[PDB]
């Protein structure tokens, strides 16, 4: 199947649109992994299949208790 190896499970604090063929989109709330950070404004991110980088700001937060 497809099985994850080291990652980052964030959550998008709203839904964005990749401007570039370069960046992934998602949609607030959307379980976004964030493979490689690199720097601390552009985080390398990995979609369904696919990879592709992701900014910093989009996504945040963390998992836990009352999730709605």
């Amino acid at each position: 199947g497809s099985s994850g190896s080291s990652g980052e499970e964030f959550v998008a604090i709203a839904d964005y649109a990749a401007t570039d063929e370069t960046q992934l989109s998602f949609l607030r709330g959307e379980k976004i992994l964030i493979l490689r950070q690199t720097t601390a404004d552009w985080w390398w991110g990995e979609r369904a299949g696919c990879c592709g980088y992701i900014p910093a700001n989009h996504v945040g937060k963390h998992s836990g208790p009352s999730s709605g």
